[PDB]
C-alpha cells in the first residue's frame, strides 16, 4: 500500500536534507520536490514542502513558496506529517510545530542535529517534549545514513500502527474559545481539525475564508469585530506562553 508522506520545516532545519537522503532520487522549484523510496512491500511518496516559519496563504506575490506550502498541509491528504525541528533554534521551530499539531493531522516531530546541541552544553529531555506535544518526537541527524535508514524502520512501523495523537491543551481564553466553539460545526467534514480551521477563520485566513458562503463569511466577520481583544494579538500571546514553559522544562542548562 502506497503511502504519502509530508516533510515540512523551517528552512535550514535539515526538512530539505532528510528528504533527499531518503528518497534517494513545479512551479516554486525553490522547495517543491517529490520523491520516493520502498520499504517491505510499501511504497513512500514523499513531498517536501517549502520551508516556511508560520502557516500563512498567499495571492500578495513574494509569499508564493509560503502559500504553497500552507494550501498542502490544509487541503494535501497525508498519512503522516513529518516535522523536522532544529534542536540548536528549538524555539523559533516550535511555531510551526504548535500550529502542525494543532490541525490534528498524523505528525513526526524529527529533532535532528541533536548531537551539536550537546557540544553546546545544552541537553534535551526528548521524552518530556513527547508528553507535552501529544505526537512522536523522534530523535537523529540526517546526515548520517545510517540513522536515516532506522528513521526508516521506525515510519513504517508507526504509519502502519498508527499515530497516536494526544491532542494539545492550548486554551486560548473563554473569550475566544467561546467564539471557536460556535464557528467549529461549518468545518466538521474537513481533513483538519474543525476546531483550527475555526481559530484560522478568526485570523481572517483568507483561504479558509474563501470556502465560505458569502452569509457564512459575513458571520466570521463579524465575530471578529465584537471581540475587546485584537485576534492575533490574543492568539500570539497564548501561543508565546505555551512554547516558553515548554522549552525551560525540556532544556536544561550544563
Ligand atoms: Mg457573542
Ligand atoms: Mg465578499
Amino acid at each position: 500500500m502506497k503511502y504519502q508522506v509530508l516533510t515540512v520545516g523551517n528552512p535550514n532545519s535539515g526538512k530539505t536534507t532528510l528528504f533527499n537522503g531518503l528518497t534517494g532520487a513545479a512551479g516554486v522549484t525553490v522547495e517543491k520536490k517529490t520523491g520516493s523510496f520502498v520499504h517491505a512491500g510499501d511504497e513512500f511518496s514523499l513531498t517536501d514542502l517549502p520551508g516556511i516559519y508560520a502557516l500563512d496563504s498567499g495571492n500578495d506575490s513574494n509569499s508564493i513558496d509560503e502559500s504553497i506550502a500552507s494550501r498542502a498541509v490544509l487541503t494535501h491528504p497525508a498519512d503522516v506529517i513529518i516535522n523536522v525541528v532544529d534542536a540548536t533554534c528549538l524555539e523559533r521551530s516550535l511555531y510551526m510545530t504548535l500550529q502542525l499539531r494543532e490541525l490534528r493531522r498524523p505528525m513526526i516531530v524529527v529533532l535532528n542535529k541533536m548531537d551539536a546541541l550537546k557540544r553546546e552544553r545544552v541537553h534535551l529531555d526528548l521524552k518530556q517534549l513527547e508528553a507535552f506535544l501529544g505526537c512522536p518526537v523522534l530523535a537523529l541527524s540526517a546526515n548520517n545514513k545510517e540513522q536515516v535508514r532506522r528513521f526508516k524502520e521506525k515510519l513504517h512501523k508507526l504509519l502502519v500502527q498508527g499515530i497516536a495523537l494526544k491532542q494539545i491543551e492550548l486554551h486560548y481564553g473563554a473569550e475566544f474559545e467561546s467564539l471557536i466553539h460556535e464557528l467549529e460545526p461549518m468545518f466538521a467534514e474537513q481533513a483538519v481539525s474543525a476546531r483550527a480551521l475555526a481559530i484560522r477563520a478568526l485570523e481572517n485566513d483568507r483561504l479558509v475564508i474563501n470556502g465560505l458562503k458569502e452569509a457564512e463569511r459575513q458571520n466570521v466577520e463579524q465575530r471578529q469585530h465584537e471581540c475587546q481583544v485584537d485576534i492575533d494579538l490574543l492568539v500570539a500571546n497564548v501561543r508565546y506562553t505555551y512554547l516558553h514553559e515548554l522549552c525551560t522544562h525540556v532544556r536544561r542548562t550544563e
